[PDB]
């Protein structure tokens, strides 16, 4: 999330903590809407898939701290 | 929120959106349980009162800019 699209590690961290305690798509698209233009950016690059699902399946393949980086 | 208690400024955007909209303390507990530590330590400086309360009255005192630096 930061090499790709410049989001802090902590706002990055903090979503994905969302993501696995089953918190809302609402409240992960508030925080990346509120970090910026790169938050949009990975928005956008979900498509037509929930943010949240995408994030799900990033954490999985590649664990939190690798995505976070990302 | 930021410097006292490294909330990431994104993060706690979302939280007093979430404050001012009259969302839920649940929601403000478990965003910041999310960022760590910080997060944790900011609910534990909320005492007893509730934590949307709480930062309503800390907008009230320092205006939305001051809190999310704090």
């Amino acid at each position: 999330m930061a090499k790709e699209f410049g989001i802090p590690a902590a706002v990055a961290k903090t979503v994905l903590n969302v993501v696995e305690a089953g918190g809302w798509v609402t409240t992960i698209v508030s925080i990346l809407t509120a970090v910026g233009s790169g938050g949009k950016s990975l928005l956008a690059a979900a498509g037509r898939e929930s943010i949240k699902a995408y994030l799900k399946k990033e954490i999985k393949k590649k664990g939190k701290r690798a995505v976070i980086a990302w």
